């Protein structure tokens, strides 16, 4: 075994404590870990073994189902597989529940000793030590041996999950093409990504389905023997809490899906902002999108906050549920007239303290997780019952072949086809079009079957689809594609593929790892690899579907004239290519149409504290948190004082020889119950409000930072990187972190409850508390330095599994062509177990930590129990019963406290990323001092003086010293080399980066006005037109300052009015995604309509009409020159004929003004680049251009 696994040989008292895992933490404390530091899985965890074993039952089970004439049952099959195993772990669950319930009874007798106390009876004292001893071992069961057990219940989960990933993939290769036609990859990948993943989460709780109810019965029976019928009072109320928890579960799922619509509506609208940002800014339409995102968020926040109230009240039930069921029990019990006594109260408090989790949380969860598992199985069953291809599947013969992609009602995909070919001969095929162009090959592969006629083949087939496909590994590994390596074969074919030079020049040699999803190769080179793979296999049958042979290249000739015509030509081969002239070398040509063989037409026939501060300060004044800190303690102190008051009552009562004032004691006691639920519920609402209001603020402080971010921000940051923060992180700050934080705080108080009660009742506990503390601090620090990293490795090692299935599910034909399932199965198993190696660490890592938290927690109970008995002269029965009833309660809650601590610390990083967006360097203000006068653009005069511009500070100067005059209403065409200068002068004109030099517009220096004062007052028509998901009215005027008449005129200025007024909303029609119902030219016509609405005296055309039919461009040209006669127009355009009649042209290259004059005068200088560019037209049209330019003198 490559990575020997210590679990093979660790002794019991190693693996009980996971002591064997110690070396991992040592190294993980010294280093960052890597995939070689993780252990290999034990033999039985191998995907192949589990799958082959489970098939060994599911196979039998479908045999039964056919023989019994019923639909089969996968749930029975896994059960029949795991029954003989999984029952054994039930035995520990049984003894575990016993320990949970037995502890109270002996907590009775150890308290009972104090009720009978005399300092001088050693015999009674020794009995108490025996009870205290068994109380320790009972704790030791729950606190130590529980952890090995829980790991094995987790292993039932992981073992079951892995086996399904095997059987699914095994099915996926056997899957019939029809079933693949009835399927999408996303279904199988999701099934593997999620729906099998549920099998861990059922198995942790499946034993609670019986052990929980059996627990509840036992607790009621015991209590009845302690407190009579009165135990029915609490237990019935406890059981009523079970539906009530479900009632909350129902509601927020409703409101969660109700909020889903708005995060989707927000995130789509946000994605338009982030991707569209540049053109958004030029229009000055921030305020439009600012209103949308604000209103959706303010809508979203209202429902998520209204859900947050119910989510808060839910935890308040978990806070009061012990206190309510205690109160009603003893109140009834007292009203049936019993005195209250320390022994009989704390037993019930402890029995309730034990059962409460089982009925209120584990069992409610379990019935849900079982329900999600059983639905997961039934779809997996559905998948495993899809149809399959017939798995059995020197010469090739075909005869009258009549076949379909599916037996739909249309005519067969192949019809009447017959041929035979023998080795040493090449067929070629003019195949179908609009359909399976290589359908003939697909028949030879047996992807299709005859309704009539026959195909017969012998030997082994090589195939390539015209679609390329590349396997996970190196390119050499793809050239091997699992076959043995053979240097001379490999050399000869790889050289005959001319691949070495390209592979050396472009892909670093054959050792190059093929990257994620095949990223590494160019598609042109990727295509050739398929043939290189094919030829390396030296198969009997070589089937070629157009390998971009249609692409003219020396290799696409060389492969044929040397390799395919001479080397490969000995083998059986069939070729489809557009290279019809290659088929002059073909031995035979088949031409096909409508599946018919139409002719044998042979060719000759032709995180630091500051994060917390920032997050909380964003919620409220610190004065509010002071009010909040009061409520926390008030809830917690009300909680403890209730149980202390119950002790105090018992202590007074047992002192009497005479009546108690029932309505004093029960009065105050009832008060603390009402108080503890009321502060508890109030606290639980307040925390959410403070934190959720904090999330709302961070979004709005952050969202404004995004609109006012300069374009430079969106150059450096990918769209996904930004948009993820608006989906994921602010998702968490609404969905889950306020919840997780309140649950952390709630539990932390309760731990502070037990510890502080314990030191109060027994002061000298305060000494050993500090050792336990410092032990915990070093433990947490030592642990999390590793666990943080294992979770990284686990999350990483997941991604090859889905990638491999996706790649393999894309390659199905090819895999079965090489009948290579026997290996590709092994590749999946290699990936699956390597993830399982990480999952095995993830399970056992947490236990090695969790067992110590329960170790030091187990040590605490010892301290209180024997500490109480040591101080027996001083303590008194009520106070001990308080201390011990709390001490037992620590066991469960303390582990949960630190789990949420780790999860909050991890999740809190989402807040750091959000705040890092709250302070991005802004542009200058939109509105600024020295506002331009009320009609400032009144001439369209522009000066550029020594203008210098860059896409980054200190970057390359893409404008150098650019200096120009543009006169009023002048029409300035601009052109240059492709990619030279480009829009940079436009982005300078919008100040999207601040230019050096000066730009003056209508006597105003552009660098001394607000960016909306500028950008509102100049139109642009962009390189790519943009529509926004919204009304046609908003896409034309979000401010609705233009009349519908003007909006109709604009749509009537273009052709499109009578294509929009017939849409049901008319101007108010909101569009499909990206306006798919409109053509690209029509989207530019929308920008022209926008421009026609704006009627600014300045317009910029950015090369737009290259997307558009010239006849629509002709309309654009017409309407520009008609409508913008008074306007000043700048026009970057590639084809000079669009601009040949400009009053002047600027030509830019290398960032310099190569030319600026009347275009004919530029042509009149035969040295000019403009003349040269017109001469580079290479055509007599240069004369028509020249004449048209000269006419500008005279027309
Ligand atoms: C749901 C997770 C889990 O089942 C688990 O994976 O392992 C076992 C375990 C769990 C949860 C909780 N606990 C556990 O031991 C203890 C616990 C206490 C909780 C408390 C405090 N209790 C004293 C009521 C809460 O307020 C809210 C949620 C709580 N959840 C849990």
């Amino acid at each position: 075994e490559v990575k020997p696994n210590p679990l093979q040989d660790a002794n019991l008292c190693s693996r009980v404590f996971f002591w064997w895992l110690n070396p991992l933490f040592k190294i993980g404390h010294k280093r960052r870990l890597e995939e070689d530091d993780m252990y290999s899985v034990l033999p039985e965890d191998r995907s192949q073994h589990l799958g082959e074993e489970l098939q060994g039952f599911w196979d039998k089970e479908v045999l039964r189902a056919e023989n019994d004439a019923q639909k089969p049952s996968l749930t029975r099959a896994i059960i029949k597989c795991y029954w003989k195993s999984y029952l054994v772990l039930g035995i520990f669950t049984l003894i575990e529940e016993s320990a949970k319930v037995i502890q109270p009874i002996f907590l009775g007798k150890i308290i009972n000793y104090f009720e009978n106390y005399d300092p001088m009876d050693s015999v009674a004292l020794n009995t108490a030590y025996a009870y205290a001893t068994v109380l320790t071992f009972c704790t030791l069961i729950l606190a130590i041996l529980h952890h090995l057990y829980f790991y094995h219940v987790q292993c039932a989960g992981m073992r079951l999950r892995v086996a399904m990933c095997h059987m699914i993939y095994r099915k996926a290769l056997r899957l019939s093409n029809m079933a693949m036609g009835k399927t999408t990859t996303g279904q199988i990948v999701n099934l593997l990504s999620n729906d099998v993943n549920k099998f861990d989460q059922v198995t942790v709780f499946l034993h609670f389905l019986w052990a929980g109810p059996l627990q509840a019965i036992a607790v009621t029976a015991l209590l009845w023997m302690e407190i009579g019928i009165s135990c029915l009072a609490g237990m019935a109320v406890l059981i009523i809490l079970l539906p009530l928890q479900s009632c909350f579960g129902k509601l927020f799922s409703s409101l969660r899906s109700k909020t889903a619509t708005f995060t989707d509506a927000r995130i789509r609208t946000m994605n338009e902002v982030i991707t569209g940002i540049r053109i958004i800014k030029m229009y000055a339409w921030e305020k439009s999108f600012s209103n949308l995102i604000t209103n959706l968020r303010k809508k979203e926040i209202s429902k998520i906050l209204r859900s947050s109230c119910l989510r808060g009240m839910n935890l308040a039930s978990f806070f009061s549920a012990s206190k309510i069921i205690v109160f009603v029990t003893f109140t009834t019990y007292v009203l049936l007239g019993s005195v209250i006594t320390a022994s009989r109260v704390f037993v019930a408090v402890t029995l309730y303290g034990a059962v409460r989790l089982t009925v209120t949380l584990f069992f409610p969860s379990a019935i849900e997780r079982v329900s999600e598992a059983i639905v997961s199985i039934r779809r997996i069953q559905t998948f495993l019952l899809l149809d399959e291809i017939s798995q059995r599947n020197k010469m090739v013969h075909v005869q009258d072949f009549t076949a379909f992609w599916d037996k739909a009602s249309e005519t067969p995909t192949l019809q009447g086809l017959s041929f035979t070919v023998r080795p040493g001969e090449l067929l070629a095929v003019v195949g179908p079009v609009g359909a399976g162009k290589s359908s003939l090959l697909s028949a030879v592969l047996g992807e299709l079957a005859p309704s009539h006629g026959l195909v017969s083949v012998h030997g082994r087939i090589a195939y390539v689809s015209q679609q390329p496909w590349v396997f996970s590994g190196t390119l050499r590994s793809n050239i091997l594609f699992g076959k043995k390596y053979e240097k001379e074969r490999y050399e000869k074919v790889i050289k005959a593929c001319a691949l070495k030079k390209d592979l050396q020049l472009l892909e670093d040699g054959d050792l190059t790892v093929i990257g994620d999803r095949g990223t590494t190769l160019s598609g042109g080179q990727k295509a050739r690899v398929n043939l290189a793979r094919a030829v390396y296999q030296d198969a009997d049958i070589y089937l070629l579907d157009d390998p971009l042979s249609a692409v003219d290249a020396e290799v696409s000739r060389h492969l044929f004239e040397l390799c395919i015509c001479q080397i490969l030509h000995e083998k059986i081969t069939i070729l489809v290519t557009h290279q019809l002239q290659y088929l002059k070398a073909a031995s035979q040509i088949l031409i096909l149409k409508d599946g018919k063989m139409v002719q044998k037409g042979t060719y000759t026939e032709f995180v630091g504290f500051q994060a917390y501060k920032n997050y909380f300060r964003a919620g409220a004044h610190w004065i509010v948190f002071i009010f909040l800190i009061l409520l926390n303690t008030a809830a917690q102190v009300a909680y403890v004082l209730q149980d202390w008051w119950l002790s105090y009552w018992a202590n007074k009562q047992s002192m009497l020889n005479e009546k108690l004032d029932l309505n004093w004691y029960l009065g105050i006691y009832s008060g603390l119950t009402v108080a503890t639920v009321l502060f508890g519920i109030a606290r639980s609402l307040l925390v959410f409000y403070v934190l959720v209001n904090s999330s709302q603020t961070l979004h709005n402080k952050m969202f404004e930072s995004i609109l006012k971010a300069p374009v430079l921000f969106f150059d450096r940051n990918p769209i996904g990187r930004i948009l993820n923060r608006f989906s994921k992180d602010i998702g968490h700050l609404d969905d889950l972190l306020p919840l997780t934080f309140l649950d952390f705080i709630q539990t932390l108080l309760q731990v502070v409850g037990v510890v502080s009660v314990a030191v109060a009742v027994i002061p000298w506990i305060a000494i050993p508390l500090v050792p336990l503390g410092i032990i915990f601090i070093f433990l947490r620090r030592y642990f999390l330095e590793t666990s943080r990293d294992v979770k990284r490795l686990e999350s990483t090692t997941r991604s090859p599994v889905f990638s491999h299935l996706s790649s393999s599910l894309q390659g199905l034909w090819t895999i079965r062509a090489y009948k290579a399932e026997e290996r590709c199965q092994e590749l999946f198993d290699a990936h699956q177990d390597l993830h399982s190696e990480a999952w095995f660490l993830f399970l056992t890592t947490s236990r090695w930590f969790a067992v110590r938290l329960d170790a030091i927690c187990a040590m605490f109970v010892i301290i209180v129990a024997f500490g109480s008995l040591i101080l027996a002269k001083t303590l008194d029965a009520g106070q001990v019963g308080l201390a011990l009833s709390y001490a037992l309660t620590l066991m469960g809650m303390f582990q949960w406290c630190v789990r949420q601590s780790a999860e909050v610390e991890n999740m809190m990083i989402s807040v750091e990323r959000v705040i890092e967006y709250t302070d991005l360097e802004k542009e200058a203000p939109w509105e600024y001092q020295k506002r331009p006068p009320p009609a400032w653009p009144h001439e369209g005069v522009i000066i550029f003086d020594n203008v210098n511009f860059m896409y980054s500070p200190g970057g390359p100067l893409v404008l150098k010293h650019l200096t120009a005059l543009i006169k009023s209403q002048e029409k300035v065409g601009i052109v240059g080399r492709t990619g030279a200068g480009k829009s940079s002068l436009i982005s300078a004109l919008f100040r999207l980066s601040e230019p050096e030099g000066k730009i003056w517009i209508d006597k105003i220096l552009t660098t001394e006005i607000g960016l909306h004062d500028l950008r509102k007052k100049m139109s642009i028509i962009p390189q790519e037109p943009v529509l926004f998901t919204g009304t046609m009215r908003k896409n034309l005027d979000p401010f609705n300052e233009h009349t519908d008449e003007e909006l109709w005129n604009a749509l009537q200025e273009v052709q499109l009015k009578e294509t929009i007024e017939d849409l049901p909303g008319k101007m108010d029609t909101e569009l499909a995604e990206s306006g798919s119902n409109f053509s690209v030219g029509q989207r530019q016509l929308v920008c022209l309509a926008r421009a026609i609405l704006r009627k600014n005296q300045i317009l910029i055309i950015d090369e737009a009409t290259a997307n558009v039919d010239p006849r629509t461009d002709e309309l654009i040209q017409k309407k520009i020159r008609e409508k913008f006669a008074h306007c000043t127009v700048l026009t970057i355009a590639h084809r000079l004929n669009t601009i040949i009649d400009s009053d002047k042209i600027m030509v830019l290259d290398s960032g310099r003004l190569k030319e600026y004059d009347e275009p004919y005068v530029l042509l009149q200088n035969k040295e000019s680049l403009f003349y040269k560019m017109v001469q580079q037209l290479g055509k007599a049209e240069a004369a028509a251009l020249t004449e048209t330019a000269k006419q500008v003198y005279f027309k």
